[PDB]
């Protein structure tokens, strides 16, 4: 299957998921003197005190902290959005070295690593429903740049030890990812799609302009991962990015000025 090799990587992926050279994929690099001003984006509803955190799982492609979305938990609102989106998990993708690493870029600038938080909306009442809708799902990315420690993402660093390869799986309950926001919630925002396979065209994404920073230890744990399951030959899951696609018959947006 699909992976981030030279043999399996995003240039093969069209192959499977011919949508991949569609007409709204993502991610895309932002250019900050294109990216227009809209006064009349509201400022992003991020509502996580309730969030309930249910496990963390190497996927093979990243590791991924899973929450309940069997109610309106953590949601998020307002933005560009229309309608309630649900909390269902986030992931990072990240570098082999601090220059690269993010999926999105801005003014071509790659950051170390990038966290997305992935909400569906709740009118289309399961993800698998919404992912075959254009506005089924809302995703937050946020870059990180290494530097200072992120406190709130410590716990996080903390298990990865105990889910080092492919299928392993910990529970993770109590984490609040209200820990891994900067301060600003200012955002880039356009059309566009899941980054990795299926590809579906169904995503509103929300960029945060603010990076968070993270300790150079932090990421060096997310290095120390790997793609292979155990027993394999050692793979470092590193370099889990999808690079920039084109923009093609679209604007993107910025809440600030
Ligand atoms: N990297 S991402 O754009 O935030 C992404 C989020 C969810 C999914 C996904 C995969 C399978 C089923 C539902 C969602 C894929 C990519
Ligand atoms: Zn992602």
């Amino acid at each position: 299957h699909w992976g981030y090799g030279k043999h399996n990587g995003p240039e093969h992926w069209h192959k499977d998921f011919p949508i991949a050279k569609g007409e709204r994929q993502s991610p895309v690099d932002i250019d900050t003197h294109t990216a227009k001003y809209d006064p009349s984006l509201k400022p992003l509803s991020v509502s996580y005190d309730q969030a309930t955190s249910l496990r963390i799982l190497n996927n093979g492609h990243s590791f991924q902290v899973t929450f309940d979305d069997s109610q309106d938990k953590a949601v998020l609102k307002g933005g560009p959005l229309d309608g309630t989106y649900r909390l269902l998990q986030f992931h990072f993708h990240w570098g082999s070295l601090d220059g690269q690493g993010s999926e999105h870029t801005v003014d071509k600038k790659k950051y170390a690593a990038e966290l997305h938080l992935v909400h569906w909306n709740t009118k289309y009442g399961d993800v698998g429903k919404a992912v075959q809708q254009p506005d089924g799902l809302a995703v937050l990315g946020i870059f990180l740049k290494v530097g200072s420690a992120k406190p709130g993402l410590q716990k996080v660093v903390d298990v990865l030890d105990s889910i080092k390869t492919e299928g392993k799986s910990a529970d993770f309950t109590n984490f609040d990812p209200r820990g891994l926001l900067p301060e600003s919630l200012d955002y880039w925002t356009y059309p566009g799609s899941l980054t990795t396979p299926p590809l579906a065209e169904c995503v509103t994404w929300i960029v945060l302009k603010e990076p968070i920073s993270v300790s150079s230890e932090q990421v060096l744990k997310f290095r120390k991962l790997n793609f292979n399951g155990e027993g394999e030959p050692e793979e470092l899951m590193v370099d889990n990015w999808r690079p920039a696609q084109p923009l093609k018959n679209r604007q993107i947006k910025a809440s600030f000025k």
